[PDB]
């Protein structure tokens, strides 16, 4: 039977679970073709690889398995979105422009080494239009980075003259004459893709952040008494803002479980006010909810764009509050407004170069080290604005006769007569020196205090120059060690453990390639995701004996069916090798 | 070989055959490994230092123009910020290589209504593109040995 | 120096070679000032580790 | 030096019982075996 076994290997899934006998058992099932196809994608695999990194730095109890299943049912929704969008001599001479073009081409080549990319007939074409934008959002985003370097290159030719060709900011291309009309065209083209980036993001990403948020609220209402039993935290905004969505008649819109309302009513509705549950949480005419599933479900006629006024205003206010507080969407909103504000005849289009960072991979990796210790790195600066001040009060009333700027016959500028203008001298000029405030201050010689100044300067150079700048240069250096040690620990633990059992490779190496197949052939955290897609797409009357046992525990959110400590070989070691 | 052949063109080109000193000695090439271990990342920081400096030029091109003079008496044919291209060249060639930033080579902001927009301007420049963006280049090499 | 040989040498301005000097100085400051002194200051730091 | 201390403190505390000497390898043959061992059984807080 080698032909059929060879042909059906890609589709024959396999997982090991523990249940129904307190013994580990294997489970076989059919992995669909489309489910297999949607898993081998560049987007999904990176999402999975991101999850593995997160779960292994913050790792604990079955919380890991809770995170795994919560991730397992996120990509399922992500897959649903992805399905519905697809249809010794003298060298030459170098002028400024030539060198500028060469160096800018070098910079752009370095960056690109990232390689980033009637009233009824409109509806069918508009859906294709939005499906088009969502389909290619990264390529269109990468296009903005093109136009951010293109516009800024053109902006690199301005000049200032009091007489127009009250200063006049006139361009001055090499008469190529081309640059000026190009800027008008390129700026208009830029703000278009900046607008299209929002619409592409809105129809592609935020359906996944609404589903994610509605997921936990439904979990914390059914399996917890978030708003029923105890309260929210009264300090957490997110736990408080979503109080507005319970009353809405369409609370579980994106999320699958549209009967989560009736579930909490049966659970907490007895020992609590059965009527009071039915007013905190929608359920208008709780009696009519009983009779809703009695006769039938009449279908209203499609009256889109005509009586589409029937929209949950309260729900939409909730949804906007979730979107407008998103960190990524706000950035995309900020990118657009500056481009819009860039058409105010200005350079503001020079701030769209910073995307260079929140873009390239290695470039943002470096910014992580700076921002890894951002909280601590501010304190050192705060400690450098204390120490410098603490020197001012010492030099304000002992060494006043020195902080002059050598104006002849008159001294209107003594930078220590006033405290405020002395603290400004020690911070602006004292720190930025290389010698401290001994370099920019008269030479103490003879002056009875010429040993109270030498002790004063060298202490200043020692403390607020060498040490308090070897910390800022030392916090960044340690940041790289902190981050690289993380990646080494992530790779090490992933390689020497099964991530589903706890068993190390020492036990799975008594046989050749024992561990290599264990995390590939046996339970390998990828058939498990394929198992849930199998159950949810299979009616309950056909669930086999093992499949319904899992489906029972999954709906109870008890994850005891994962092996976690024993895998079919420690179980059956003595029986057959 | 070609440089040696080209060295018989009556020239010094035979002074480029000293670099074999590196692609030769063991410990010497071991040190060059640390420099070239993070070569890909170490370019990006420089690319990030030619962005930040430019991002300061557009701020000083149209707010602090009256400062970037070189004190020529009775005439000022050299204002290093009247043109963008000759301002970005001033901030990169002279601004970075300083030890104080562009506060050391620029008139002293005093009285000028903008003397607090310059102090915030210089110290931010010294903080960001001098201390931090050169503690990374000096920090990428240190981590390479580890 | 702290600037390399651009600090102690006439200012390249106008001179047809004023871009062969700017590339000359900044390369000097980059290579034999920042890098070749972050190694000597980096070999000592690694020694403690 | 200081960060390596904190990493070693968290690591040893997590992989040992602090009252026995037994590591988590023995207390993981059962699901949540170590998690309950340092919570339900002797857990240096009932001792106080
Ligand atoms: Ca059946
Ligand atoms: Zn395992
Ligand atoms: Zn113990």
């Amino acid at each position: 039977a080698e032909s059929i076994l060879e042909y059906f290997r890609p589709y024959l899934g396999r997982i090991e679970i523990m249940g129904a006998s307190r013994r580990i058992e294997r489970i076989y099932f059919e992995i669909s073709e489309t489910n297999r196809a949607q898993w081998e994608m560049p987007q999904v695999k990176e999402s999975k690889r991101q999850f593995i990194f997160d779960v292994v730095n913050e790792g604990g109890e079955a919380e890991k398995m809770e995170l795994f299943v919560s991730f397992c049912e996120d990509t399922i929704f992500e897959m649903q979105i992805a399905a519905q969008i697809s249809e010794v001599r003298r060298l030459r001479r170098l002028t400024a422009r030539e060198a500028a073009t060469a160096l800018a081409a070098l910079l752009w080549a370095v960056v690109a080494r990232a390689g980033a990319a009637f009233w009824g007939e409109l509806e069918v074409q508009r859906v294709k239009f939005l499906n088009y934008l969502s389909r290619n959002f990264y390529t269109l985003r990468f296009l903005a980075l093109f136009l951010a370097f293109a516009i800024n290159f053109i902006l690199l030719f301005y000049k200032v003259s009091d007489s127009p060709p009250n200063m006049v900011y006139y361009f001055l291309e090499e008469s190529t004459g081309y640059m000026e009309p190009a800027l008008w065209c390129l700026s208009l083209l830029h703000t278009l893709v900046a607008f299209l980036c929002i619409i592409g993001y809105n129809c592609l990403k935020v359906p996944l952040v609404i589903f994610k948020r509605e997921k936990e609220l439904a979990r914390k209402l059914e399996f917890d008494g978030l708003y029923i039993t105890e309260q929210p935290g009264d300090d957490d905004v997110k736990g408080q803002w979503d109080r507005l969505v319970l009353n809405t008649p369409s609370f579980p819109s994106n999320y699958w479980d549209k009967f989560v309302k009736r579930k909490v009513l049966d659970k907490h509705g007895d020992i609590f006010g059965r009527e009071r549950i039915a007013e905190l949480l929608g359920m208008d005419l709780a009696s009519l909810e009983i009779t809703a599933h009695n006769e039938r479900k009449p279908d209203p006629p499609p009256g889109l764009l005509t009586w589409l006024m029937s929209i949950d205003v309260k729900y939409q206010i909730w949804k906007f509050g979730v979107i407008f507080t998103d960190n990524s969407f706000l950035y995309l909103g900020w990118y657009m407004v500056m481009s819009l504000l860039g058409h105010y005849n200005n350079f503001f289009f020079a701030a769209h170069l910073l995307d260079i960072a929140m873009g390239v991979k290695t470039l943002r990796t470096i910014l992580s080290s700076v921002t890894h210790n951002g909280k601590q790195l501010v304190m050192t600066v705060g400690l450098l604005a204390v120490v410098v001040y603490l020197y001012t009060v010492v030099a304000f009333n002992f060494f006043r006769k020195f902080y002059n700027k050598s104006e002849d016959e008159d001294e209107p500028d003594m930078k220590c007569d006033d405290m405020m203008t002395c603290y400004l001298f020690h911070m602006y000029v004292g720190v930025r020196a290389g010698g401290g405030i001994g370099d920019e201050i008269e030479d103490p010689a003879g002056d009875e205090y010429e040993l109270y100044r030498v002790v004063f300067d060298i202490t200043f150079f020692f403390f607020v120059i060498v040490i308090l700048l070897a910390i800022i240069q030392g916090l960044i250096i340690d940041a790289f060690g902190e981050l690289r040690d993380q990646q080494e620990q992530v790779k090490e633990d992933m390689e020497t453990k099964c991530f589903i059992c706890g068993i190390g490779s020492d036990y799975f190496d008594t046989t050749p390639h024992g561990f290599e197949t264990h995390t590939l052939e046996e339970h390998n955290l990828a058939n498990y995701m394929f198992f849930l897609m199998y159950l949810i797409n299979k009616d309950e009357t056909e669930h086999t004996g093992q499949e319904s046992y899992v489906w029972k525990m999954y709906q109870e959110r008890c994850w005891d069916f994962f092996p976690a400590g024993d895998c079919f070989r420690k179980q059956y070691e003595d029986q057959l090798s």
